[PDB]
């Protein structure tokens, strides 16, 4: 079987329009993957300890210590938008559809190849690559999800984003329990705080091996591996955004006085004393019915502490925020809303002809207004009594704990039974698509890394590796790691991701926002005279929708 | 008052009281523990 192909390369995106404005979107993607043999054939238990950085008072946030198990296997991950759609497809989806559903997924490996490097050490010296028609590529598909879930998108180590550029997988490794203590401090702080790595707790040790828990497949050149189809069980994702905040819900006040001259500087007027109006309020001790005072059904969005690090058994970590963008973009407070920032390079969006190790990056700012503008907040004594007196107001300007740079908004939290929020929006092309759910008794209401969370089981991970190619002399009783013939593999990967979407219709007299090419961005969607490419990020929920 | 809201049974030496069977409707309880904190979720950083 050494002389014939076992597959077809396919990277077409098909749109199947069904009855009732429902679209069937089939995303074919295939790639050439290159794989080298492991540096070592054993599992290593390694600890990282950058105490040199955190030993400097006021550097707590740069903590990198952890323990991980380094495995001799590689992970083939394709969970990122860029792997399946090009800017052309994204425009069609984002401008036309109103919601997206994740249906099924499947992959395949074919046309496997294993070559061997012959070191013609002489003259230059030279190298020679020869096919080893009996060598084997090892393939393991963790279908029961025994292994820990490690989504490569998190560290931008997913499959490349160009159908015509070869790619590679990432070495697989997972976390291993450890106990760590780090006490906070600042520049002034005297002495040394407490920076200790206690070790490992016995009741939390879990050493996993692929050999012991998954059936391994041996593929030779004439072999091919296919996965069945997997059907997702997730909630639909909306491609629309809400714009109403608590201030724009319900019946506005009737204006007894209207403008008589064109110009947005000629205002209308309610025309009724603020303390003589009618309506409902949740302030029992006053008669002022203001647009900031009148009652609204519940609350859109919430306030959370910002640049807050909490600590537990293995060190400090940032407190996540699930928020939109409340606040005119020019003003914002991306910390308060927790906008994500993405760093990546060459293989996932950064200009292909660039040089150097500095990544490319961007901070995604959503369209939905479910965020907060802290500087606008304030708290006041119940006696009310305006104008409020300095002693009856806490401003995002008054210091807390004596600190001049810390607010109350800084540790404030207004999440409660009246809180309404929206899920996270897709992020093309660097975003992760789906995510496994936490196996805790009570689950989160959403995840901040991906729009689709598998309610049942997610698709298990696919691990690949080059089987050992031994020489004439091998001795099992040898501390010093043995010898293998330098071997590497090249194989084609192919996958299919099917979504189901719904076409939108016009409902307002005015046009809506739409993605479009133009004089300015034009050259971000075409190659350079040298063949340099790049994939600029786009936004997914242009197009408003009512909230209430 | 128990007298006003429940039927009272009088048992003498030769008497006996039995309850029927009652079937609970609760979520299962796990006899396992999790050890991962926010710091041990996902793909660790590749060590060069
Ligand atoms: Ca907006």
């Amino acid at each position: 079987g050494v002389g014939i192909s076992t597959g077809t390369f396919n990277n077409q995106t098909e749109f199947k329009f069904l009855e009732n404005g429902w679209v069937y979107i089939t995303a074919n993607s295939s790639r050439l993957v290159h794989l080298n043999m492991p540096e070592s054939e054993n599992y290593r238990r390694v600890v990282v300890n950058n105490m040199d950085k955190t030993a400097v008072n006021g550097n707590m946030a740069l903590d990198d210590i952890h323990a991980e198990i380094v495995t001799p296997w590689s992970l083939v991950d394709a969970n990122a938008w860029g792997v399946w759609f090009n800017p052309g497809d994204w425009q069609l989806i984002v401008n036309t559809m109103s919601e997206l559903h994740l249906v099924s997924f499947e992959q395949e490996i074919f046309n496997v190849v294993l070559k061997t490097v012959s070191e013609s050490a002489t003259q230059p010296p030279t190298k020679v690559y020869n096919n080893d028609l009996t060598a084997s590529l090892m393939v393991a598909l963790d279908s029961n999800n025994t292994m820990p879930f490690t989504p490569a998108a998190m560290r931008s180590e997913t499959l490349g984003f160009y159908p015509w550029k070869p790619t590679i997988p990432t070495p697989w490794r997972y976390y291993f329990q450890w106990d760590r203590t780090l006490i906070p401090s600042h520049t002034g702080t005297s002495g040394t705080p407490t920076n200790i790595y206690h070790g490992t707790d016995p009741d939390d040790v879990q050493f996993y091996t692929i050999e012991n828990s998954v059936p391994v497949h041996l593929l030779r050149t004439g072999d091919e591996f296919a996965t069945g189809t997997f059907f997702f069980d997730c909630k639909p994702c909306r491609l629309t955004h809400t714009w109403q905040t608590n201030r724009a819900l319900g019946l506005p006040p009737f204006l007894n006085s209207l403008p008589q001259s064109e110009g947005d500087t000629n205002f209308g007027d309610i025309g009724v004393q603020q303390d003589k109006r009618r309506g409902v309020t949740q302030m029992g001790n006053t008669n002022y019915i203001t647009e900031a005072t009148i009652m609204r059904p519940a609350e859109v969005g919430y306030s959370a502490p910002y640049y807050s690090f909490e600590a537990s058994t293995q060190g400090p970590f940032k407190t996540p925020i699930a928020a939109g963008r409340g606040g005119a973009q020019t003003d914002e407070n991306q910390a308060a809303d927790g906008n994500p920032r993405y760093a990546f390079g060459r293989q996932h969006g950064q200009k292909t002809t660039t040089t150097g190790e500095t990544p490319e990056r961007f901070t995604y700012i959503a369209h939905q207004d479910t965020g907060r503008y802290p500087e606008g907040d304030w708290i006041q004594n119940i006696n009310f009594n305006l104008p409020v007196t300095n002693d009856n107001v806490l401003l995002p300007t008054d210091p807390i704990g004596g600190k001049t740079g810390i607010n109350y908004t800084n540790i404030f939290n207004t999440y409660g039974p009246l809180t309404a929020l929206n899920n996270v929006p897709p992020v093309y092309p660097n975003g992760q698509i789906w995510d496994k759910e936490f196996d805790t008794d009570l689950k989160p209401r959403l995840h901040v890394n991906a729009p689709f969370v598998c309610q049942n089981n997610c698709p298990g991970q696919l691990f690949v590796k080059v089987a050992p190619n031994l020489t004439n002399q091998y001795d099992p009783d040898a501390s010093a790691n043995m010898s293998r013939i330098v071997t590497y593999s090249d194989f084609w990967w192919k996958g299919k991701l099917v979504f189901k979407a719904k076409l939108r219709a016009s409902h307002t007299w005015n046009p809506i926002q739409q993605m479009s090419i133009n004089v300015d961005n034009q050259f971000n969607y075409v190659p350079s005279n040298i063949g340099g490419m790049k994939i600029v990020y786009e936004k997914s929920q242009l197009a408003p929708r009512k909230l209430y």
